[PDB]
């Protein structure tokens, strides 16, 4: 069995998440990835000459200019000899991308790395074929739908396959919106709190011959009216339908951003770690059936390390669909205290690309010394990927 | 102190024929090209399909694929809905980063056989649109293959135009770019004339409903040049003294190419004979005008790191993206040029851009000898390159 | 003072080019430049000596600021000439030389240019103004929305067609039997040299190609009778009778006619054609455009006292085969005295042209002494009508 | 037969809205049949008296099939209504009234509507049929490439006009006080009533909202004359003149009115508004644009034997500040009597109606027995003008 260097998280930054059309959406993914990645960096207490390779999680490429991860990198003012990689494993992007730089770390290839996310979904663009255009016109293609919502074999939107798993596990309309409710109450609770006053770091928009604006935290939980959440009609599903605008994710903008090192690297630094990165796993199903997969590659990470459900303190389940979450709980057997606890996606909102990183990052800082943490996050595909942390 | 790693080998190499733009495979989606090679590597590797675990695959210009371009490639592949894929973008050095990614996994002995490689349709890259309101007095509809392909972001100009300024740093002139140009499509005619592709291309069957069959059985774009024209071309990239030209420039394209990577204890388990070992691998970065001699940078590490002299290499694959790029990293290395490019390369081939790092090392492990060292590397926008070190076993 | 009597002098017309087909390269404007050259050459006349022009033409957008005026200048008339763009959709050729008439007819005029023009092939898709909206954009053709589509009933021109042909009784097999006439009839009279004095050359010039001239209709050699019984309806899939052989085709093309007053002839000593007897415009219900012309031809007939049997030539627009049946029918007049050398279902139909061409392809083949009348449907429910006769 | 004489019955119009602003959710064509409507029940006829109807309109790309007809049974005339669609660029609204006028006067109708429609809010981008260029393309806005570039010098109306403040040494601050006059003339006139019988309101009505009731013109407002002399000249970098202040807008509105024979107006116990007496179109360089309506209206004066002193007020339309002084220094005129009551350049220019509307506003300002003129250019070249006299 090979003998690895020890991985460790020294800090993790986010911006605010923005609602679509709403706060950050003049801002490219790139420049969010930007702002993340000076923040992480400001944060570790480190050279910015000490990253030696990027890679950041990005769904929707399309438009965004060559190399995007490069972009962003450089945009943060790192060295021109810092190698970068953009990663798409959809919904699970942000994650594989930590997943992945772990990996290099582990091998002794690199001994300080930056990895994360970041999306823009009000500025990813449509799209016309290359060729003639036919007689009678054509419909341009939105890029959020075609690459990032609907799936390609079932040929409907990820909302509709969602429904598919209410049949089967039983879980209605009420017990969805009531998750809902939960997560916006988190959310609200936790930002009254100040519980993201280290994780995340405000952005400022400037547009000339206007007032600035100072973004500071999430614009998305406010965006919500218990009294009308019952009344709201089922978008995917008109026959018999459980999944709403409401209880489901949302489209967002926002860029995370995690420095890890080697365990030696932190003790030249002289910076204090954060957390341990312990394990992690992908686990794959039938593409309609993705909101059951993070069930399998949490239940591998747990096997992988020999730890039963209950030695997790804290679980992060992507809120890709309230759904999603429930079905976790069912499955596992969990104490839903314990699970998603500072609100999450159905509340806080989705940009895709960088869900994945946020998650982890949220459980970096919200543990207690000694703690594990577990975060998983299904994709688009029948994929999800999962990783567990012990804090320092 | 030092990791102690499992040792990676390559069983399979595999692709699919490069077709030219628009030209005879322009009707497949990348991810179907994607399906073949994936196909093709594991059925030369002679093992089922369940013993793959997860992929990588790179692919530079996803817009308008769907959803998750390697879980289709892999699905439509026949594989197990069971297998994890991740899509790799790091611009041209794409396909050649899959295989590293994955190689570091399996160093971790995280999986113990995967497969890597790299996919391109050109041909079906769309336009855009921009989200919101519509300007008054026009709306731009941007080519992805010039806004995210080819174009720096930070120079706002074309890859052949970066090119041109190591041209004038190095002193290349025209004359010589045109030579290495020639000198390509040669080996390229040389080696599909003397069946050299015997064991790599798979062919590909294109049906279309009426239609009769059409086979592509060899690649496509060597055969579309006059060399007589070649000196009497314009140098479409730099108005005053230019010298990249598209006779000496990679071509749009398409293709796929997919590697079977394990563990040497998986190899053993499964009763496979490896057809070469994974030595050691880097990724250098220069300013992104300078991109040309990334891979100077990034082969130079290569062999530091393993201790290993520039004379040791029996075989060079640099990627042709340009014949200038070859013609630097020829001056700055000092190698022997009838080492480098054997049997043609990206200038006389195509570049389907996330396909070429994947292609070139896996010719490297059909090409060398028993016990022979051989070099790739590849340059990609923004100033990045790849290199990787097999040896033949 | 008292209303001027007007005669055509001259009339001009390019080939007609199909979808995408010879003439595709060339923008409406400039086949109308070539038709108007084409008419004052043929007329014997100055440039100089036209005084103001009317063009119709549907399809204007992508065309650029005032087209008319484009054609006009393009054929070298002086810098003096006023030029107006006239849309009565498919009656747009017509009516400009209705308009133009009534202009002469008034004295404020003595001679002008009137006539019609289009290029199907070059006509643009169209994206809203706005905010695009969230889950895709639509790119609409300008021929199906501005062209083809009735505003009320939100059908095609073709489905109206096949409501006359639900109420007049008038069936496929019959549709059919028109369409292969009127081929027959085109390939006929192009055989029998029949166009030589209407039709001018158009010579397509393309850097580094050879020129190309373009001398004779291009539609009506498209087609195999043995495939028209079989072909699908498009515009109705159960109980059909409307195919793309039985309806008419997208085109190309432009056609010119010089118009004096009966003083101006004389003052410049031309020859005129024709003399312009009456004309009319009437409408009906908008699903019901294939009777429109009955009514429009009704209108001129009693305005100068003359009896159906008294018009030695008709040409009545074939917009679609059905159209013609139905207008025969109601009508009930001879075929043999129809559309005698085809027609627009054989010969293509530009749709601010055919108007005009119709108009023009009488002056040619009347004999002296004969009247001629001229009927043309219009998507909206209208038509127009004109009497001529042949001096 | 003799000519006869055309009488002014009733001029109505819509208040006209900013870009994208309080009409922009109406199409042209309803725009229209809300200004037809209005001009009818002022009239106090039965609509069925209607015999045809034209309509000036130049963006006529995505408005759907026959946009006259649109507007025209929008408005509830009766099916039997033949409609056409009138394009001399800016002059449009005008010689739609002339060619009807034209039509009466032959007797081939006694009753007519006439007038203009343009929503610039609803015009759309194009896209070349074909197949796309590598490396992308640019769609055109149709505003742009139909409306407002000169063919033939390729560049904007306005940089022409920059050619004539040249060549008339007419300088930007003297354009500068023509603009603030006009936004002062126009405000005036509001405030004092005097749109009353002209403009009718219109009520913009969106599901799960409150009703929006437009009852002004939207344009004269958004100004500041403090900051007028501070704009750019956004249409020539170095010895500029024209700016956005200066020029006229971009708008939405229509106009209608009620034409007839003096013989339709006494069987029908109408008492008319006004008498046409003449009109005429000139036209020279394309470049030159602002000085046909010089050579337009002189042709008038010159027809009917009146001195310019016999003219009471005039309107020459707004479409640039410089466009009304050029005309004023060649006629020699009192600008005391010209465009008294406001223009273009403050009230904006939805281009297909503006000829139509200063015809309607001279019908309802001027006094008994006075004479009006009014003139207005056109892209490519060109000019109408109209004479009325008040009864
Ligand atoms: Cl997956
Ligand atoms: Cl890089
Ligand atoms: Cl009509
Ligand atoms: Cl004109
Ligand atoms: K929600
Ligand atoms: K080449
Ligand atoms: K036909
Ligand atoms: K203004």
């Amino acid at each position: 069995k090979p003998t690895l260097k020890e991985v460790v998280i020294v800090s993790a930054t986010r911006t605010p998440i923005g609602s679509f059309l709403g706060s950050l959406s003049l801002l490219p993914a790139t420049k969010l990835g930007s702002i993340a990645i000076q923040g992480a960096i400001e944060k570790a207490g480190i050279p910015k000459e000490e990253v030696k390779e990027a890679y950041m999680g990005n769904v929707l490429q399309g438009g965004e200019g060559q190399a995007p991860t490069r972009q962003a990198v450089l945009g943060a003012g790192l060295p021109i000899s810092t190698p970068c990689t953009t990663i798409n494993k959809v919904c699970a992007s942000g994650m594989k991308a930590i997943m992945m730089a772990s990996q290099s770390l582990m091998c002794g290839h690199q001994d300080v790395m930056v990895a994360g996310g970041m999306e823009s979904m009000s500025n990813v663009p449509y799209v016309m074929n290359r060729g003639s255009t036919p007689y009678g016109g054509v419909k341009l293609e939105d890029l959020i739908v075609k690459d990032g919502l609907t799936d390609v074999y079932n040929k409907i939107h990820m909302g509709s396959c969602a429904e598919n798993t209410a049949k089967k596990l039983n879980i209605a309309r009420n017990e969805q919106d009531a998750y809902a409710i939960n997560s916006y109450t988190r959310s609200k609770a936790a930002w009254e709190a100040g519980k993201f006053g280290n994780e995340v770091i405000p952005v400022t928009v400037t547009v000339k011959g206007q007032p600035d604006v100072v973004v500071k935290e999430d614009e998305e939980y406010k965006r919500v009216d218990f009294s009308k959440v019952p009344k709201l009609k089922t978008v995917f599903q008109k026959e018999n339908g459980t999944v709403t605008a409401a209880n489901a994710s949302t489209l967002n903008d926002g860029a995370a951003a995690l420095v890890l090192m080697t365990a030696d690297a932190a003790k030249r630094l002289n910076v204090t770690p954060l957390a341990r990165i312990v394990a992690f796993a992908d686990a794959a199903v039938e593409p309609i059936d993705f909101p059951i997969a993070p069930v399998y590659a949490a239940s591998m990470v747990l096997k992988d390390v020999g730890l039963k459900k209950e030695d997790i303190a804290m679980w992060e389940v992507n809120e890709a669909f309230s759904l999603v979450v429930l079905a976790n709980i069912k499955m596992l057997e969990i104490d839903p205290q314990k699970v998603n606890i500072n609100g999450g996606a159905v509340s806080l909102g989705h940009p895709i690309g960088m869900s994945g990183a946020r998650i982890v990052g949220h459980l970096t800082h919200a543990l207690k010394q000694g703690e594990y943490g577990l975060a998983s996050i299904c994709n688009g595909g029948g994929g999800a990927s999962a990783m567990l942390i012990q804090k320092l």
